[PDB]
């Protein structure tokens, strides 16, 4: 058990209710020094309000699209020299078109395709290369997918795709940074009301088949992921890697 | 945390055992232990092990899980004795060593059963009486291995067991969901203990390990210890019917 000297950057805060600031509020509370990156000026004004943390520099604040190499590269590099070399990286970053989930799946145009996976799979990539830079005694990166990656689930069509590819990404990940002793994991969370949860019909009536069907009978919320993360983000998961941990009240082990 | 936490561990048969790395985190946690075993001798083990901080502790229950009068009446008197409990660490296996060595074809109905009955029912039985000291709900872990999932070499009648110890796993989960008990499993990596030093050819395993997992080293026993700390305690909150695999990431390739 460490995260007191420890520090992380967490990658996809938009609002209140993101997954992401569910991580940053545990492993605030555990004492970690933590990094954010957004791409909307939006979700650059909801990160500072959001700072009701305990972290003594409020800034650590970088502009990172994950569709722009340079970006990337550029903002990693800028994160090493203002704050040094980091432990690991919470990546909760995804996209596609809402048009593509209304929506049938046979009908998804090539740009459509590809746009979905470029920031919601290939973002692991280039992040993991940039942040590997600043990890020379190791570290751990944790990536954020949804049961639709690995089951054809209603409406969900090009994302499930996209996660199938991350999921797999993070396993090709763990193989080729494992022998710098760098751990890849995934977090397949259980559905929660978000940002990305909003032009989605009928989302209650998943949360409620959750509530009906699921092992624990009630749904998961942000800070859960984040209890989940902490455990993935540090030495407790020492011997954890290539792994997709189901923080979903055991849905996924059911019919 | 953990201090105000009591965790039943069964399965110590000495210092290398599994469990005993479970003890071993549980016990720096701060948490109460209380153990069972099967053989006079592993409780002997037991005695001198307890270089814990677990004080005029020694919480000792002799269980056979091939009994059913010793797995309720063991329950009964640990619930007597501490009152109330947390957890439950489930790292107790068996086979006839005849089975491994050894073509699958021609395992007898004794064996098969056998392995079943030690290695898969008695995480059921356990899980029954130990729920009776669960009121507000608790966390019950099984130890398995990726022979469960597919057919490695050798294991042969331990890998039905495994499997279908994994689908127990599944089953209780569904079952005791609603009573607020999770369960779940810890696929752990090839390690050298009692029960590994029986099989020929361990060496061998444990080369290939180093060779092909991602993190290029074998696990050891702390490291089990250290998920089965996370998912005995709240920071695995909405986890259950899962299985972590401990193995330094040998499950997810070729
Ligand atoms: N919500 C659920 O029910 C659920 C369930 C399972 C898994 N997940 C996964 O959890 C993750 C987090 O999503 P969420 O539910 O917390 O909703 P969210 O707050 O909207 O998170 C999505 C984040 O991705 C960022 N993003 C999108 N495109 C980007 C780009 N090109 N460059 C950089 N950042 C970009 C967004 O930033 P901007 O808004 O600033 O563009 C936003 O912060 C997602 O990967 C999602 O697939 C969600
Ligand atoms: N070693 C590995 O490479 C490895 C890898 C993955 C998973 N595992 C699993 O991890 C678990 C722990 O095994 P281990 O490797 O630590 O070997 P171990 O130290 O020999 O532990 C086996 C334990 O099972 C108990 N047991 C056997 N039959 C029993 C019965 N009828 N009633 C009650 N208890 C009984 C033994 O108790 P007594 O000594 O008192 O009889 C012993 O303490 C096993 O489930 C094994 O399948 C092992
Ligand atoms: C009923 O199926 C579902 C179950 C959960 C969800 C929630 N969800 C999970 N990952 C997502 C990624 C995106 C969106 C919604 C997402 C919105 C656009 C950006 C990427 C969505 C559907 C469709
Ligand atoms: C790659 O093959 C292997 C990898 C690990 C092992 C170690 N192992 C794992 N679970 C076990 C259960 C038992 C034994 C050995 C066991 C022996 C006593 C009965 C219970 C064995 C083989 C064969």
């Amino acid at each position: 058990l460490n995260l007191e000297n420890k520090t992380y950057v967490i990658m996809g805060i938009a609002n209140k209710r993101s997954i992401a600031f569910g991580v940053a509020k545990v492993l605030d509370q555990l004492g970690a020094k933590l990094v954010f990156t957004y791409r909307k000026e939006r979700s650059r004004k909801e990160l500072e309000k959001l700072l009701e943390q305990l972290n003594q520099p409020e800034a650590h604040l970088y502009q990172i699209d994950v569709q722009s190499d340079e970006e990337v590269i550029n903002g990693f590099e800028q994160i090493g020299k203002d704050v040094g070399n980091i432990d690991g990286v919470y990546h909760s970053i995804a996209f596609a078109n809402m048009e593509d989930l209304r929506g049938r799946f046979s009908e998804t145009s090539r740009e459509g395709f590809l746009l979905a996976q470029d920031i919601s799979s290939y973002s692991l990539t280039i992040v993991a290369h940039e942040a590997k830079k600043l990890m020379p005694e190791g570290g751990s990166i944790v990536a954020t997918t949804y049961l639709g990656g690995e089951f054809a689930v209603q409406n969900y069509n090009v994302m499930g795709v996209a996660k199938a590819s991350l999921e797999a990404n993070v396993k090709y990940l763990a193989l080729d940074l494992g022998p710098d002793n760098i751990r890849v994991n995934a977090i397949s969370a259980g559905p929660i009301r978000t940002l990305s949860a909003k032009g989605v019909g009928g989302f209650n009536t998943i949360l409620k088949e959750i509530e009906e069907r699921a092992p624990l009978k009630r749904n998961v919320d942000q800070v859960e992921v984040g209890k989940t993360a902490a455990y993935l983000l540090s030495d407790l998961s020492s011997g954890v890697t290539g792994e997709n941990i189901h923080v979903d009240s055991g849905f996924h082990a059911i019919k």
